[PDB]
Protein backbone atom coordinates (compact mmCIF):
# COMPACT_ATOMS: atom_id res chain seq x y z
CA UNK A 1 0.00 0.00 0.00
CA UNK A 2 2.89 2.42 0.84
CA UNK A 3 4.58 1.68 -2.58
CA UNK A 4 4.49 4.81 -4.81
CA UNK A 5 2.23 4.90 -7.88
CA UNK A 6 3.77 5.77 -11.24
CA UNK A 7 3.07 6.04 -15.00
CA UNK A 8 0.57 3.34 -16.07
CA UNK A 9 -1.11 3.10 -12.64
CA UNK A 10 -4.91 3.21 -12.31
CA UNK A 11 -6.48 6.53 -11.16
CA UNK A 12 -7.52 6.07 -7.48
CA UNK A 13 -11.15 5.76 -6.38
CA UNK A 14 -13.14 8.45 -4.51
CA UNK A 15 -12.17 9.54 -0.99
CA UNK A 16 -14.57 7.94 1.59
CA UNK A 17 -16.62 10.16 3.99
CA UNK A 18 -14.91 11.06 7.31
CA UNK A 19 -11.48 10.72 5.72
CA UNK A 20 -9.12 12.93 3.68
CA UNK A 21 -6.41 11.77 1.20
CA UNK A 22 -2.87 13.05 0.85
CA UNK A 23 -0.88 12.51 -2.34
CA UNK A 24 2.64 12.45 -0.91
CA UNK A 25 6.22 11.06 -1.22
CA UNK A 26 7.93 9.59 1.89
CA UNK A 27 11.17 11.61 1.37
CA UNK A 28 9.59 14.91 0.19
CA UNK A 29 10.14 17.74 2.79
CA UNK A 30 7.23 19.80 1.35
CA UNK A 31 4.82 16.84 1.74
CA UNK A 32 6.22 16.24 5.25
CA UNK A 33 4.77 19.65 6.38
CA UNK A 34 1.23 18.34 5.66
CA UNK A 35 1.99 14.93 7.23
CA UNK A 36 3.22 16.70 10.42
CA UNK A 37 -0.12 18.70 10.61
CA UNK A 38 -2.24 15.52 9.89
CA UNK A 39 -0.42 13.82 12.83
CA UNK A 40 -0.45 16.83 15.23
CA UNK A 41 -4.23 17.36 14.75
CA UNK A 42 -4.93 13.59 14.85
CA UNK A 43 -6.70 13.67 11.45
CA UNK A 44 -7.96 10.35 9.97
CA UNK A 45 -6.55 10.06 6.45
CA UNK A 46 -5.12 7.82 3.68
CA UNK A 47 -1.69 8.21 2.01
CA UNK A 48 -1.04 7.66 -1.71
CA UNK A 49 2.66 8.00 -2.54
CA UNK A 50 3.61 9.32 -6.00
CA UNK A 51 6.70 8.26 -7.97
CA UNK A 52 8.12 11.75 -8.68
CA UNK A 53 10.60 10.34 -11.26
CA UNK A 54 7.78 8.54 -13.18
CA UNK A 55 4.54 10.44 -12.41
CA UNK A 56 1.09 8.90 -13.07
CA UNK A 57 -0.90 10.61 -15.87
CA UNK A 58 -3.91 11.09 -13.50
CA UNK A 59 -1.76 12.99 -10.89
CA UNK A 60 -1.79 16.03 -13.22
CA UNK A 61 -5.62 16.10 -12.75
CA UNK A 62 -4.92 16.32 -8.94
CA UNK A 63 -2.30 19.09 -9.34
CA UNK A 64 -1.74 20.56 -12.87
CA UNK A 65 1.84 21.40 -11.67
CA UNK A 66 2.40 17.71 -10.74
CA UNK A 67 3.80 18.49 -7.25
CA UNK A 68 3.13 16.77 -3.92
CA UNK A 69 1.53 17.36 -1.36
CA UNK A 70 -2.04 17.36 -2.65
CA UNK A 71 -5.11 16.96 -0.41
CA UNK A 72 -8.37 15.39 -1.71
CA UNK A 73 -11.54 15.25 0.45
CA UNK A 74 -14.78 13.13 0.09
CA UNK A 75 -16.33 16.01 -1.99
CA UNK A 76 -13.51 15.65 -4.58
CA UNK A 77 -12.11 19.10 -3.61
CA UNK A 78 -8.36 19.39 -4.31
CA UNK A 79 -5.90 21.51 -2.27
CA UNK A 80 -2.19 21.93 -3.09
CA UNK A 81 0.90 24.13 -2.13
CA UNK A 82 2.34 22.72 1.12
CA UNK A 83 1.69 25.83 3.34
CA UNK A 84 -1.89 26.11 1.93
CA UNK A 85 -2.66 22.40 2.69
CA UNK A 86 -1.41 22.92 6.28
CA UNK A 87 -3.56 26.04 6.94
CA UNK A 88 -6.62 24.37 5.27
CA UNK A 89 -6.26 21.33 7.61
CA UNK A 90 -5.86 23.65 10.64
CA UNK A 91 -9.14 25.50 9.76
CA UNK A 92 -11.28 22.52 8.49
CA UNK A 93 -10.62 20.11 11.40
CA UNK A 94 -11.33 20.34 15.17
CA UNK A 95 -8.83 20.48 18.05
CA UNK A 96 -6.05 22.85 19.12
CA UNK A 97 -5.13 25.42 16.47
CA UNK A 98 -1.55 25.19 15.20
CA UNK A 99 -1.84 28.72 13.80
CA UNK A 100 -2.73 31.30 16.48
CA UNK A 101 -6.16 33.00 16.07
CA UNK A 102 -4.68 36.44 16.98
CA UNK A 103 -4.31 38.35 13.64
CA UNK A 104 -0.88 39.84 14.61
CA UNK A 105 0.59 36.52 15.93
CA UNK A 106 -0.64 34.63 12.85
CA UNK A 107 0.89 37.36 10.62
CA UNK A 108 4.29 36.97 12.43
CA UNK A 109 4.30 33.20 11.69
CA UNK A 110 3.73 33.91 7.97
CA UNK A 111 6.42 36.68 8.12
CA UNK A 112 8.94 34.05 9.43
CA UNK A 113 7.73 31.66 6.66
CA UNK A 114 8.63 34.33 4.06
CA UNK A 115 12.05 34.84 5.80
CA UNK A 116 12.79 31.06 5.38
CA UNK A 117 11.66 31.07 1.64
CA UNK A 118 15.25 30.77 0.19
CA UNK A 119 16.31 27.64 2.24
CA UNK A 120 14.27 24.93 0.25
CA UNK A 121 15.82 26.03 -3.11
CA UNK A 122 19.32 26.08 -1.49
CA UNK A 123 18.76 22.48 -0.21
CA UNK A 124 17.42 21.36 -3.64
CA UNK A 125 20.54 22.76 -5.36
CA UNK A 126 22.93 21.30 -2.69
CA UNK A 127 21.55 17.74 -3.12
CA UNK A 128 22.41 17.87 -6.88
CA UNK A 129 26.14 18.57 -6.17
CA UNK A 130 28.23 19.91 -9.09
CA UNK A 131 31.81 20.53 -7.76
CA UNK A 132 33.85 20.90 -4.49
CA UNK A 133 34.54 24.66 -5.16
CA UNK A 134 30.73 25.36 -5.11
CA UNK A 135 30.07 23.59 -1.72
CA UNK A 136 31.88 26.20 0.51
CA UNK A 137 29.90 29.01 -1.23
CA UNK A 138 26.52 27.20 -1.14
CA UNK A 139 27.21 26.61 2.60
CA UNK A 140 27.87 30.39 2.93
CA UNK A 141 24.30 30.91 1.57
CA UNK A 142 23.01 28.55 4.33
CA UNK A 143 24.84 30.47 7.12
CA UNK A 144 23.32 33.77 5.79
CA UNK A 145 19.74 32.38 5.75
CA UNK A 146 20.18 30.55 9.11
CA UNK A 147 21.39 33.79 10.81
CA UNK A 148 18.06 35.40 9.74
CA UNK A 149 16.27 32.60 11.69
CA UNK A 150 18.71 33.06 14.62
CA UNK A 151 17.88 36.82 14.83
CA UNK A 152 14.15 35.94 14.99
CA UNK A 153 14.66 33.55 17.99
CA UNK A 154 17.02 36.10 19.64
CA UNK A 155 14.43 38.95 19.30
CA UNK A 156 11.53 36.68 20.38
CA UNK A 157 13.47 35.31 23.44
CA UNK A 158 11.35 32.08 23.12
CA UNK A 159 12.29 28.40 22.43
CA UNK A 160 10.12 28.13 19.25
CA UNK A 161 9.32 30.49 16.34
CA UNK A 162 5.77 31.03 17.64
CA UNK A 163 6.40 31.15 21.41
CA UNK A 164 7.52 28.79 24.20
CA UNK A 165 5.35 25.96 22.78
CA UNK A 166 5.47 24.33 19.29
CA UNK A 167 3.08 25.76 16.65
CA UNK A 168 2.49 25.75 12.84
CA UNK A 169 5.61 27.77 11.83
CA UNK A 170 7.91 25.17 13.54
CA UNK A 171 6.36 22.24 11.56
CA UNK A 172 6.60 24.37 8.36
CA UNK A 173 10.38 24.89 8.76
CA UNK A 174 11.41 21.61 10.45
CA UNK A 175 11.70 19.23 7.36
CA UNK A 176 14.74 21.09 5.93
CA UNK A 177 16.58 21.13 9.33
CA UNK A 178 15.77 17.39 9.87
CA UNK A 179 17.81 16.55 6.68
CA UNK A 180 20.82 18.78 7.65
CA UNK A 181 22.71 15.79 9.26
CA UNK A 182 22.19 13.46 6.21
CA UNK A 183 23.37 16.32 3.91
CA UNK A 184 26.50 16.80 6.18
CA UNK A 185 25.54 20.49 6.78
CA UNK A 186 25.75 20.45 10.66
CA UNK A 187 28.54 23.15 10.52
CA UNK A 188 26.12 25.70 8.91
CA UNK A 189 24.46 26.18 12.39
CA UNK A 190 27.77 26.33 14.44
CA UNK A 191 27.25 30.16 14.67
CA UNK A 192 23.43 30.06 15.37
CA UNK A 193 23.11 28.78 19.02
CA UNK A 194 19.33 29.35 19.51
CA UNK A 195 18.62 27.63 16.17
CA UNK A 196 20.70 24.59 17.34
CA UNK A 197 18.67 24.42 20.60
CA UNK A 198 15.40 24.69 18.56
CA UNK A 199 16.49 21.62 16.44
CA UNK A 200 17.05 19.46 19.57
CA UNK A 201 13.72 20.67 21.09
CA UNK A 202 11.97 19.77 17.78
CA UNK A 203 13.46 16.19 17.88
CA UNK A 204 11.86 15.74 21.36
CA UNK A 205 8.33 16.70 20.09
CA UNK A 206 6.04 13.58 19.92
CA UNK A 207 4.70 14.49 16.39
CA UNK A 208 8.23 15.23 14.95
CA UNK A 209 9.69 12.06 16.58
CA UNK A 210 6.95 9.77 15.12
CA UNK A 211 7.67 11.08 11.57
CA UNK A 212 11.51 10.94 11.87
CA UNK A 213 13.30 9.10 9.01
CA UNK A 214 16.49 7.12 9.79
CA UNK A 215 19.90 8.40 8.53
CA UNK A 216 20.22 5.15 6.44
CA UNK A 217 16.83 5.72 4.69
CA UNK A 218 17.80 9.36 3.81
CA UNK A 219 21.09 8.02 2.31
CA UNK A 220 19.32 5.25 0.36
CA UNK A 221 16.97 7.81 -1.20
CA UNK A 222 19.74 10.41 -1.96
CA UNK A 223 21.98 7.80 -3.68
CA UNK A 224 19.11 6.62 -5.97
CA UNK A 225 17.95 10.28 -6.56
CA UNK A 226 21.50 11.25 -7.78
CA UNK A 227 21.39 8.14 -10.05
CA UNK A 228 17.94 9.38 -11.40
CA UNK A 229 16.49 5.93 -10.52
CA UNK A 230 12.67 5.47 -10.53
CA UNK A 231 13.16 3.32 -7.36
CA UNK A 232 14.36 6.36 -5.32
CA UNK A 233 10.89 7.19 -3.91
CA UNK A 234 10.39 3.58 -2.70
CA UNK A 235 13.72 3.06 -0.81
CA UNK A 236 13.30 1.07 2.44
CA UNK A 237 9.86 -0.44 1.51
CA UNK B 1 2.17 65.39 3.65
CA UNK B 2 2.02 63.01 0.62
CA UNK B 3 5.72 63.80 -0.26
CA UNK B 4 7.92 60.70 0.29
CA UNK B 5 10.41 60.61 3.18
CA UNK B 6 14.04 59.80 2.41
CA UNK B 7 17.56 59.56 3.93
CA UNK B 8 18.01 62.24 6.63
CA UNK B 9 14.29 62.42 7.51
CA UNK B 10 13.12 62.26 11.14
CA UNK B 11 11.70 58.90 12.38
CA UNK B 12 7.87 59.30 12.57
CA UNK B 13 5.99 59.54 15.87
CA UNK B 14 3.76 56.81 17.37
CA UNK B 15 0.56 55.69 15.62
CA UNK B 16 -2.51 57.23 17.41
CA UNK B 17 -5.28 54.96 18.85
CA UNK B 18 -8.12 54.05 16.44
CA UNK B 19 -5.81 54.45 13.45
CA UNK B 20 -3.27 52.29 11.58
CA UNK B 21 -0.26 53.52 9.50
CA UNK B 22 0.89 52.29 6.12
CA UNK B 23 4.43 52.90 4.89
CA UNK B 24 3.82 52.99 1.14
CA UNK B 25 4.89 54.43 -2.27
CA UNK B 26 2.22 55.89 -4.60
CA UNK B 27 3.48 53.92 -7.68
CA UNK B 28 4.32 50.62 -5.91
CA UNK B 29 1.95 47.76 -7.05
CA UNK B 30 2.73 45.68 -3.92
CA UNK B 31 1.78 48.60 -1.63
CA UNK B 32 -1.35 49.18 -3.76
CA UNK B 33 -2.72 45.74 -2.63
CA UNK B 34 -2.83 47.01 0.99
CA UNK B 35 -4.24 50.41 -0.07
CA UNK B 36 -7.04 48.62 -1.99
CA UNK B 37 -7.94 46.58 1.20
CA UNK B 38 -7.76 49.73 3.46
CA UNK B 39 -10.25 51.43 1.05
CA UNK B 40 -12.55 48.39 0.51
CA UNK B 41 -12.91 47.81 4.31
CA UNK B 42 -13.22 51.57 5.00
CA UNK B 43 -10.29 51.51 7.48
CA UNK B 44 -9.18 54.82 9.08
CA UNK B 45 -5.44 55.17 8.49
CA UNK B 46 -2.45 57.46 7.74
CA UNK B 47 -0.06 57.14 4.76
CA UNK B 48 3.71 57.74 4.96
CA UNK B 49 5.34 57.46 1.54
CA UNK B 50 8.95 56.19 1.36
CA UNK B 51 11.54 57.32 -1.20
CA UNK B 52 12.59 53.86 -2.47
CA UNK B 53 15.64 55.33 -4.30
CA UNK B 54 16.86 57.11 -1.10
CA UNK B 55 15.42 55.16 1.87
CA UNK B 56 15.28 56.65 5.40
CA UNK B 57 17.59 54.94 7.93
CA UNK B 58 14.61 54.40 10.33
CA UNK B 59 12.58 52.50 7.64
CA UNK B 60 14.88 49.48 8.15
CA UNK B 61 13.57 49.36 11.78
CA UNK B 62 10.02 49.11 10.26
CA UNK B 63 11.03 46.38 7.76
CA UNK B 64 14.61 44.95 7.98
CA UNK B 65 14.25 44.15 4.21
CA UNK B 66 13.41 47.83 3.50
CA UNK B 67 10.34 47.03 1.35
CA UNK B 68 6.92 48.71 1.28
CA UNK B 69 4.07 48.07 2.26
CA UNK B 70 4.54 48.03 6.04
CA UNK B 71 1.67 48.37 8.53
CA UNK B 72 2.19 49.91 12.02
CA UNK B 73 -0.62 49.98 14.63
CA UNK B 74 -1.02 52.06 17.89
CA UNK B 75 0.70 49.18 19.83
CA UNK B 76 3.84 49.61 17.67
CA UNK B 77 3.26 46.16 16.04
CA UNK B 78 4.78 45.94 12.55
CA UNK B 79 3.37 43.82 9.67
CA UNK B 80 5.00 43.47 6.22
CA UNK B 81 4.78 41.30 2.98
CA UNK B 82 1.91 42.70 0.87
CA UNK B 83 -0.36 39.55 0.98
CA UNK B 84 0.23 39.23 4.78
CA UNK B 85 -0.73 42.93 5.40
CA UNK B 86 -3.94 42.39 3.37
CA UNK B 87 -5.03 39.23 5.29
CA UNK B 88 -4.10 40.88 8.66
CA UNK B 89 -6.35 43.90 7.83
CA UNK B 90 -9.18 41.54 6.74
CA UNK B 91 -9.02 39.66 10.11
CA UNK B 92 -8.31 42.62 12.51
CA UNK B 93 -11.03 45.01 11.25
CA UNK B 94 -14.86 44.73 11.10
CA UNK B 95 -17.11 44.59 8.02
CA UNK B 96 -17.50 42.25 5.04
CA UNK B 97 -14.68 39.73 4.70
CA UNK B 98 -12.65 40.02 1.51
CA UNK B 99 -11.29 36.50 2.06
CA UNK B 100 -14.07 33.87 2.30
CA UNK B 101 -14.41 32.14 5.71
CA UNK B 102 -14.92 28.70 4.03
CA UNK B 103 -11.55 26.84 4.39
CA UNK B 104 -11.72 25.39 0.82
CA UNK B 105 -12.73 28.71 -0.88
CA UNK B 106 -10.02 30.61 1.03
CA UNK B 107 -7.47 27.94 0.01
CA UNK B 108 -8.48 28.34 -3.71
CA UNK B 109 -7.81 32.13 -3.51
CA UNK B 110 -4.31 31.45 -2.14
CA UNK B 111 -3.82 28.71 -4.82
CA UNK B 112 -4.56 31.36 -7.53
CA UNK B 113 -2.17 33.77 -5.72
CA UNK B 114 0.60 31.14 -6.05
CA UNK B 115 -0.32 30.66 -9.78
CA UNK B 116 0.20 34.46 -10.36
CA UNK B 117 3.59 34.47 -8.43
CA UNK B 118 5.80 34.83 -11.60
CA UNK B 119 3.99 37.96 -13.06
CA UNK B 120 5.44 40.66 -10.60
CA UNK B 121 9.07 39.62 -11.37
CA UNK B 122 8.28 39.60 -15.14
CA UNK B 123 6.85 43.18 -14.84
CA UNK B 124 9.88 44.32 -12.76
CA UNK B 125 12.27 42.98 -15.44
CA UNK B 126 10.18 44.44 -18.34
CA UNK B 127 10.24 47.99 -16.87
CA UNK B 128 14.10 47.91 -16.87
CA UNK B 129 14.25 47.25 -20.67
CA UNK B 130 17.58 45.98 -22.07
CA UNK B 131 17.08 45.40 -25.87
CA UNK B 132 14.36 45.02 -28.59
CA UNK B 133 15.21 41.28 -29.15
CA UNK B 134 14.33 40.52 -25.45
CA UNK B 135 10.85 42.25 -25.54
CA UNK B 136 9.12 39.64 -27.84
CA UNK B 137 10.41 36.82 -25.54
CA UNK B 138 9.55 38.58 -22.25
CA UNK B 139 6.05 39.14 -23.75
CA UNK B 140 5.93 35.36 -24.51
CA UNK B 141 6.46 34.81 -20.73
CA UNK B 142 3.45 37.12 -20.06
CA UNK B 143 1.16 35.20 -22.48
CA UNK B 144 2.17 31.89 -20.74
CA UNK B 145 1.40 33.23 -17.23
CA UNK B 146 -1.81 35.03 -18.39
CA UNK B 147 -3.15 31.78 -19.98
CA UNK B 148 -2.82 30.14 -16.52
CA UNK B 149 -5.16 32.89 -15.17
CA UNK B 150 -7.47 32.44 -18.21
CA UNK B 151 -7.80 28.66 -17.49
CA UNK B 152 -8.80 29.49 -13.87
CA UNK B 153 -11.64 31.85 -15.01
CA UNK B 154 -12.70 29.31 -17.71
CA UNK B 155 -12.90 26.43 -15.14
CA UNK B 156 -14.63 28.65 -12.52
CA UNK B 157 -17.20 30.01 -15.09
CA UNK B 158 -17.41 33.22 -12.91
CA UNK B 159 -16.57 36.92 -13.63
CA UNK B 160 -13.96 37.20 -10.81
CA UNK B 161 -11.27 34.86 -9.41
CA UNK B 162 -13.32 34.25 -6.24
CA UNK B 163 -16.85 34.10 -7.69
CA UNK B 164 -19.35 36.44 -9.38
CA UNK B 165 -18.50 39.25 -6.92
CA UNK B 166 -15.08 40.93 -6.24
CA UNK B 167 -13.02 39.49 -3.34
CA UNK B 168 -9.44 39.54 -1.92
CA UNK B 169 -7.73 37.57 -4.76
CA UNK B 170 -8.93 40.18 -7.35
CA UNK B 171 -7.39 43.12 -5.37
CA UNK B 172 -4.18 41.02 -4.92
CA UNK B 173 -3.72 40.55 -8.69
CA UNK B 174 -5.18 43.83 -10.04
CA UNK B 175 -2.14 46.24 -9.61
CA UNK B 176 -0.05 44.44 -12.27
CA UNK B 177 -2.95 44.39 -14.82
CA UNK B 178 -3.71 48.11 -14.12
CA UNK B 179 -0.16 49.02 -15.38
CA UNK B 180 -0.41 46.82 -18.56
CA UNK B 181 -1.60 49.82 -20.73
CA UNK B 182 1.23 52.17 -19.52
CA UNK B 183 3.77 49.36 -20.18
CA UNK B 184 2.26 48.90 -23.75
CA UNK B 185 1.52 45.18 -22.98
CA UNK B 186 -2.22 45.19 -24.05
CA UNK B 187 -1.43 42.53 -26.77
CA UNK B 188 -0.36 39.96 -24.08
CA UNK B 189 -4.12 39.42 -23.24
CA UNK B 190 -5.38 39.29 -26.93
CA UNK B 191 -5.67 35.45 -26.51
CA UNK B 192 -7.19 35.49 -22.94
CA UNK B 193 -10.85 36.73 -23.42
CA UNK B 194 -12.15 36.10 -19.85
CA UNK B 195 -9.08 37.85 -18.40
CA UNK B 196 -9.80 40.90 -20.66
CA UNK B 197 -13.42 41.00 -19.40
CA UNK B 198 -12.17 40.71 -15.77
CA UNK B 199 -9.89 43.82 -16.32
CA UNK B 200 -12.86 45.96 -17.54
CA UNK B 201 -15.06 44.68 -14.64
CA UNK B 202 -12.23 45.59 -12.19
CA UNK B 203 -12.05 49.19 -13.63
CA UNK B 204 -15.80 49.59 -12.83
CA UNK B 205 -15.33 48.58 -9.12
CA UNK B 206 -15.72 51.68 -6.82
CA UNK B 207 -12.56 50.79 -4.73
CA UNK B 208 -10.37 50.12 -7.86
CA UNK B 209 -11.68 53.28 -9.61
CA UNK B 210 -10.90 55.55 -6.59
CA UNK B 211 -7.26 54.29 -6.53
CA UNK B 212 -6.70 54.48 -10.33
CA UNK B 213 -3.54 56.38 -11.42
CA UNK B 214 -3.62 58.39 -14.68
CA UNK B 215 -1.61 57.17 -17.74
CA UNK B 216 0.45 60.45 -17.55
CA UNK B 217 1.41 59.85 -13.86
CA UNK B 218 2.54 56.24 -14.65
CA UNK B 219 4.71 57.64 -17.52
CA UNK B 220 6.18 60.40 -15.32
CA UNK B 221 7.22 57.83 -12.72
CA UNK B 222 8.60 55.28 -15.27
CA UNK B 223 10.75 57.94 -17.05
CA UNK B 224 12.33 59.11 -13.73
CA UNK B 225 12.69 55.44 -12.51
CA UNK B 226 14.68 54.53 -15.70
CA UNK B 227 16.83 57.66 -15.06
CA UNK B 228 17.40 56.39 -11.41
CA UNK B 229 16.17 59.80 -10.15
CA UNK B 230 15.32 60.21 -6.42
CA UNK B 231 12.31 62.33 -7.58
CA UNK B 232 10.63 59.29 -9.23
CA UNK B 233 8.49 58.40 -6.18
CA UNK B 234 7.16 61.99 -5.92
CA UNK B 235 6.04 62.53 -9.58
CA UNK B 236 2.75 64.48 -9.87
CA UNK B 237 2.87 65.96 -6.29
C1 LIG C 1 8.83 16.97 -2.93
C2 LIG C 1 10.26 17.42 -3.38
O1 LIG C 1 10.37 18.60 -3.70
N1 LIG C 1 11.30 16.56 -3.48
C3 LIG C 1 11.14 15.12 -3.30
C4 LIG C 1 12.66 17.04 -3.67
C5 LIG C 1 13.49 17.04 -2.41
C6 LIG C 1 13.99 18.19 -1.73
N2 LIG C 1 14.71 17.82 -0.67
N3 LIG C 1 14.70 16.46 -0.64
C7 LIG C 1 15.48 15.76 0.34
C8 LIG C 1 16.67 16.32 0.81
C9 LIG C 1 17.50 15.58 1.64
C10 LIG C 1 17.15 14.28 2.00
C11 LIG C 1 15.96 13.74 1.55
C12 LIG C 1 15.12 14.47 0.73
C13 LIG C 1 13.97 15.96 -1.66
C1 LIG D 1 7.22 48.58 -4.49
C2 LIG D 1 7.99 48.15 -5.79
O1 LIG D 1 8.34 46.98 -5.84
N1 LIG D 1 8.30 49.03 -6.78
C3 LIG D 1 8.06 50.46 -6.64
C4 LIG D 1 8.80 48.58 -8.07
C5 LIG D 1 7.75 48.57 -9.16
C6 LIG D 1 7.21 47.42 -9.81
N2 LIG D 1 6.34 47.78 -10.74
N3 LIG D 1 6.29 49.15 -10.72
C7 LIG D 1 5.49 49.84 -11.70
C8 LIG D 1 5.31 49.30 -12.97
C9 LIG D 1 4.67 50.04 -13.95
C10 LIG D 1 4.23 51.33 -13.68
C11 LIG D 1 4.39 51.86 -12.41
C12 LIG D 1 5.02 51.12 -11.41
C13 LIG D 1 7.11 49.65 -9.78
Amino acid sequence: SARSLGKGSAPPGPVPEGSIRIYSMRFCPFAERTRLVLKAKGIRHEVININLKNKPEWFFKKNPFGLVPVLENSQGQLIYESAITCEYLDEAYPGKKLLPDDPYEKACQKMILELFSKVPSLVGSFIRSQNKEDYAGLKEEFRKEFTKLEEVLTNKKTTFFGGNSISMIDYLIWPWFERLEAMKLNECVDHTPKLKLWMAAMKEDPTVSALLTSEKDWQGFLELYLQNSPEACDYGL
